[PDB]
């Protein structure tokens, strides 16, 4: 019992979602845009040596994200879990008896910045170039540790409230800077990744500072405590409990996609893991339209889950659902109408626009119940019961994906791409229709 502050707690439940979402569909999208907009830049003062000097730090990178995320997801699904069950005053304590852990982490970063950097980061395809690079890059990210992780748990927690609005504030705007902010040093100095690097740290101070805004000045939203607020509660194993499956899902994406940057610098020692680097935010860049829509519901089916209107949550649900749908098929579409264009980003020989597309061709006849799929996985998470949603990710994203690869790779071709996929994740979307008839509650309305 504290004092909801305005963002809503209210009923006028579609437009929660709508006026939830493109918050995060704006954000998103541009963040999207810097991404973008600097590595073209280290395409440039620096060539392609560096930008898989990138490629192959980024992994490294959420190996910590993964950790705050975790982190700052179970904050999103206990806060709005006790904001409809408004236990309001334990809302304040979690925030805080979280930022410990983080300020923890925020610590052992700094110690492996100056430890494991390169322990860990030689360990693959050391290419003389670009290792220096990847060093060049990350040593400055984890010292700098900091602020990296809080602003993410920040801005996912200020969802699992309400504010979208004010997260795409903490958005829109490292996003603007780190552009000006790196054509600062990489093209205007020449702090190349040495200092596009620095110039992303800079940029998640910048955010930061605002962040304790906020959450300090006119504590806006909600329960947001300050000078013993938290400590170190037992609540601590329950956030873990929503994060498990949490930190999972990219240290399982993650912790498989720095082999595949590798296994390709034996291979293609530079061309091929910047071409890596390309596939991957045209994926998660017109993911984007999906994920979005889950964040809204994130905390909307938060606090409606939380003892109120169950009713009008279902009635979330069933319309997430709904929605995802729609851009499931329609990126699908697009997704294989336009794989012509988008592999004429790729143009080189008219066989690359072949195998090269045969693969992007029925590799996504699959996209379409992607929605759902993922649907789901918040709808295990914006209320926290994430030991099927545990479940849930082991199948996608390891325990059928994996025993696929290796199934047809053992000998079954350039056919182990592809089958491997289409059909690895279709078995996960038919498996999660099961946990919805296994649970007539999320969806007790159709």
């Amino acid at each position: 019992q504290k004092q909801q502050s305005e963002r809503l707690g209210t009923e006028a439940i579609p437009k929660l979602l709508r006026s939830l979402s493109i918050p995060a569909m704006i954000g998103m999208f541009v963040m999207a845009l810097y991404n973008v907009v600097n590595t073209i830049f280290i395409s440039y003062a620096v060539g392609i040596e560096g930008v898989a000097g990138v490629t192959i730090a980024f992994p490294i990178m959420m190996i910590m994200m993964s950790m705050a995320g975790a982190l700052g997801i179970g904050g999103a699904s206990v806060i709005s879990r006790r904001l409809g069950e408004r236990r309001g005053e334990e809302a304040n304590q979690v925030f805080g008896n979280i930022l410990t852990v983080i300020l923890v982490l925020s610590v052992i970063g700094f110690i492996s910045a100056f430890t494991l950097l390169g322990p860990a980061l030689q360990l693959f395809g050391a290419t003389s170039v670009t290792q220096g690079y990847a060093t060049d890059y990350l040593f400055p990210i984890l010292l700098g540790s900091i602020f990296f992780f809080f602003a993410f748990a920040a801005n996912n927690i200020i969802r699992s409230e309400g504010n979208a609005t004010f997260a795409m504030v903490t958005m829109i705007v490292p996003a603007v800077l780190n552009i000006l902010l790196d054509v600062l040093f990489i093209f205007g100095l020449n702090m190349g990744v040495l200092g596009a690097s620095i110039a992303t740290v800079i940029a998640q101070a910048s955010v930061t500072g605002l962040v304790l805004r906020y959450f300090l000045t006119g504590k806006s939203t909600l329960s947001l405590h300050w000078s013993d607020l938290r400590m170190k509660g037992s609540v601590i194993k329950e956030v873990c409990l929503v994060g498990l499956p949490a930190f999972v899902q990219q240290s399982s994406a993650s912790l498989m996609m720095i082999a595949i940057n590798s296994m390709l610098l034996r291979f293609g020692s530079d061309f091929y893991v910047g071409v890596f680097g390309l596939v991957q935010r045209i994926m998660m860049f017109v993911m984007m339209p999906m994920m979005g829509i889950m964040q809204a519901m994130q905390p909307i089916v938060g606090y409606n889950y939380g003892a109120k209107q169950y009713s009008r949550l279902r009635e979330t649900v069933m319309l997430g659902f709904k929605v995802a749908t729609i851009f499931s098929i329609g990126i699908f579409a697009l997704l294989m109408l336009f794989p012509e264009a988008l592999l004429r980003v790729f143009t080189a020989d008219r066989e690359v626009i072949q195998a090269g597309v045969s693969a992007m061709h029925i590799l996504f006849c699959v996209t379409f119940l992607i929605g759902a799929q993922i649907v789901a996985g918040g709808l295990y998470q914006s209320l926290g019961k994430p030991k099927q949603a545990l479940i849930l990710s082991l199948s996608r994203q390891i325990i059928f994906l994996i025993p696929l690869v290796l199934i047809l790779p053992h000998i079954f071709g350039l056919s182990g791409v592809w089958w491997a996929f289409p059909i690895a994740d279709v078995l996960s979307f038919i498996l999660t229709v099961v946990l919805l008839y296994r649970d007539r509650n999320v969806f007790f309305l159709k």
